[PDB]
């Protein structure tokens, strides 16, 4: 804190720089503090009436927090192309948070007009959790992100967790948080916040698309030394016996290689198309789905283990829930039509992932005789294999950038489903509230809890910056790579710009890979 | 109206016991219920469900 | 015939929650019985009544 | 432990000095200890059938222990002779304690007849816990004792220990000792055993007899200058008027004159005669006796708090369990007549405590008035009072020396009822026992409990020396004491001395106070 009331706590730094070896990224905004719940934590559960798979249990906190998890609040659509373009991987080395200017206003409802005036007295208090003692609800991709265009104000939203349940009713270890029993520091209206964070290390995105599938890591000049089965049987006569041949594998063959390496794992999706008229008539929403079933109930698996999207000349085709969609500027929250939303593809990983839509290989059911013909079935899903590799899903860019591994006795591979940098130790959760003030007790003395407090809300400005570390490219590819480009030809309206009536919108996602590299 | 803070130290006595047998000890019920005890309800308010007395750990006389 | 003797040092993690209520907790039943838990029976045979596993304590996924 | 087979590892101090301000004390024994269960603990309960008050329930180890708690373990009939009669009172400072020339034997039962062998390689195990961390036995009074006499060979009694129960059913705090748990250490034939102990503070013992009664603290030659109501009513004619008149008390009264003290408090006992014919001729003895519930069970009060006994010149009673009784030599377990016991009498505090089997006084219960008449009542118990004083009981010879406070929130005075010093940290128990040897494993394994044992026992010397304090007396008492003599009459056998077939016996029990203070 510091001197107040006429002197500003703080200014505006919000810029971007770039040093030729890192970024550095900074933003600000403007935000609105509502009291929530009237002062009163409150357990929630589910309805009465509910699929056994819609229960919950929880509480819901006066408290409230802020959230940047999305590239869009770090990135402009211009600063988001020194990255794609010219970049090979980035990570998230550093960053900074601050707030400051709060100012505290009271509402008075008399008669049927509200009228609102400073209090100079109140305070609000925040803190910083940073030993993860609280349910961490960051990572879950909720709505109430920083906006993406600098001048628009947004809302705070509410905290709340859930923990253990049995139908609807709780189980003896749930475990209930009081957010007034840490430590936090109250703020009046001259005083400030500040707090700096360190990321632990990270591996690189990969901002890369191969050149190379997996299927052609050789020269077609040169035969391999290594024999396969050709053909298993011989015409001796009109009729054939059975007489095994062998064979080298050269460029006219290619399938029947040997290679050192596999696709990576699949768990498979099922298939629809943007053409209306080619989906069957039903409702498979629900019954086609992918799941996974714990505990006796089932949950969709939203993205899904990582795989290329479309396969190869047909772009119609996505898995059902196998991709990320992202909204339309302005779309209602339920049964919106489909040119509203904003589907992404993922069509870059075809050289390693298998498509999400057909199955890995085919394996041998039984054991060949004479009497007995061989026979063959489809895997329809994999674990891991030694010997495979795979890449991950991008980033895009109002996509998140991190999340949280669970606290547990074993991981396998960290990188998170959505997309974005796994971390053991996130960036804490920032919470806030405004303190209650009491109003004009009774002048006997009562012991119950008071009902009734003075109607006020806070308002002020709010910083946060990002170190980001950059890996160039190298290449000596001869001819010209792919760029991300904005259309030359004329628009009523540019493309992330606002409209006439100051609505700023975003017009398709962005993703991160573009340059190409070989495998 | 404003705010008030306290403090309080408090010092503490352990127990060194050759009792070979497990000790009773204050555990809250693992059955299911409506409501989880010590803590708010639907309403928000907060109620204890029953006294807890000091002395389970055993000292020989 | 002789006698043995083994010795292990063993490293503890401890514990720190902000949970408002009461974690469960291993109790032995307070009520009568004919014959103690994890004690000798009247013809000096020793028994274990029941297995006991190690996670009680409560910690957020 | 040291070099052995063939040295021996200790030897016979056993001696008393005096230094003119403090005593010291040693003993010599030897003894032999069985092994006890067949190397195993059991739970012991009280019978099926019993009185609600006589249910128990608790464990009998293979261990077993050394006890001395009594005074004629210490001390000679001779040297307790400097002590009561030079002496006003006396602590004990200091001890000491060790065991020496330990020496195991195993027993071959074949045929009819046995035989015994050294063990050369057996060892015995022993420890003291000094943290009282076990259930203390000591201070109940049990038998056991090392030998007044020095010659006689004694055996190591069993122990064992109780808990909380319900009927004969243990109640769930109930706790069960290991006492392998324990440190101890292993002993072979020419290792040895020390340990040594500080008393805390403790107030010296009394051992002089007042000779001033609280009746009279005053000289008869002067009255006072108080006055006290003589007499209610004065006869103004045939028929008397009330008018109160007051005096001074003088010599002719002194039942009437103002103190500053009273005597200590009672809890009444009933009271019997030595005589057969007087007693009444039923059965009085549990139901005439005095008790205390606890827990809904009833239990005898044996020592009870001190009281002088038998009153005056009446020798022929005494309180009905409000007096120690010791057995002479030889004498059966139960229903012994009364020649065969030795009852103690204590009449040495008449000057202070009340009589055992009489009323503490009377107080009024009712208000008088012109038509009511006084009334007043016989009280028979009395806590206490601000300022009362009191003496405690003899410790006599045979009796015990000190017992444990328990631990508790509180406790009014700790010195203990049977007789001795309070400690709330006494000398410690030791603890001793014969290590098991298999006999004979089976060819094959087995993974079963060992139910065969090699037979043996083990016998050795055990050493105590104490240190006691003294306190002198200074008197300018003209005329002289009362002092302990032996009778000088012929007789057919000396008191406290071997008989013909080397029985040694004590003929009477000996009290501590003879010298005389004034109150």
């Amino acid at each position: 804190g510091a001197d107040g009331v006429g002197n500003s706590s703080g200014n505006w730094h919000c810029d971007s720089t770039w040093m030729g070896d890192r970024v550095i990224t900074t933003s600000t905004r403007t935000w609105a503090l509502p009291t929530y719940n009237n002062h009163l934590y409150k357990q929630i559960s589910s309805q009465s009436g509910a699929s056994n798979d819609n229960h919950y249990f929880g509480y819901s906190t006066p408290w409230g927090y802020f959230d940047f998890n999305r590239f869009h609040c770090h990135f402009s659509p211009r600063d988001w192309q020194r990255l794609i373009n010219n970049n090979w991987g980035f990570r998230p080395k550093r960053l900074n948070f601050k707030l400051f200017n709060i100012q505290v206003k009271e509402v008075t409802q008399n008669d049927g007009t509200t009228t609102i005036a400073n209090n100079l007295t109140s305070t609000v208090q925040v803190f910083t959790d940073s030993e993860y003692q609280l349910p961490y609800v960051l990572g879950s991709a909720h709505q109430g992100c920083l906006p993406p265009f600098p001048a628009d104000v947004f809302m705070v939203p509410q905290y709340g967790y859930l923990t253990l349940n049995n139908g609807s009713q709780a189980v003896g270890r749930s475990s209930f948080y009081c957010l007034e029993y840490f430590p936090s520091q109250m703020l009046r209206t001259g005083n400030n916040f500040t707090f700096s964070y360190t990321f632990e290390d990270v591996p690189f995105h990969s901002s890369y698309a191969h050149s190379q599938s997996l299927d052609r890591l050789m020269n077609p000049l040169i035969d391999q030394y290594l024999y396969y089965l050709s053909r298993t049987n011989t015409p001796s006569g009109t009729t054939t016996q059975s007489r095994l041949q062998f064979s080298q594998a050269g460029a006219s063959d290619i399938r029947d290689q040997s290679r050192n390496w596999l696709p990576g794992p699949c768990y498979r999706q099922q298939r629809v198309s943007k053409t209306s008229a080619d989906n069957n008539n039903s409702e498979y929403s629900w019954t086609g789905a992918t799941k996974y079933h714990l505990n006796g109930r089932d949950s969709l698996v939203n993205p899904g283990p990582a795989m290329a999207s479309h396969k190869d000349d047909e772009e119609k085709f996505f898995p059902q829930s196998g991709v990320l969609i992202f909204g339309k500027q302005g779309s209602e929250k339920t049964n919106v039509d489909i040119e509203k939303v904003m589907i992404t593809d993922e069509e870059e990983i075809r050289t390693t992932n298998p498509v999400a839509t057909e199955q890995y290989g085919s394996v041998s059911t039984n054991l060949q005789r004479g009497n007995r013909q061989a026979a063959t079935a489809d895997v329809n899903t994999q674990g891991v294999l030694p010997g495979m590799v795979w890449q991950d899903r991008d980033v895009y860019l109002q996509g998140p950038i991190w999340a949280k591994i669970p606290h547990t006795d074993g991981h396998f591979h960290p990188s998170p489903l959505m997309g974005g940098f796994g971390l053991k130790h996130p960036p804490p959760q920032i919470l806030i509230k405004n303190t209650p003030v009491p109003a004009n007790p009774s002048t006997t003395f009562s012991a119950a809890k008071f009902a009734s407090f003075i109607t006020q809300y806070s308002t002020g400005q709010v910083s946060v910056e990002i170190e980001w570390e950059l890996q160039k490219e190298n290449s000596k590819r001869w001819n010209p790579e792919i760029q991300y480009t904005s259309n030359y030809n004329k628009s009523v309206n540019v493309d992330f710009t606002v409209d006439t009536n100051g609505v700023y919108s975003e017009p398709r996602p962005i993703g991160t890979r573009y340059l190409t590299r070989n495998l």
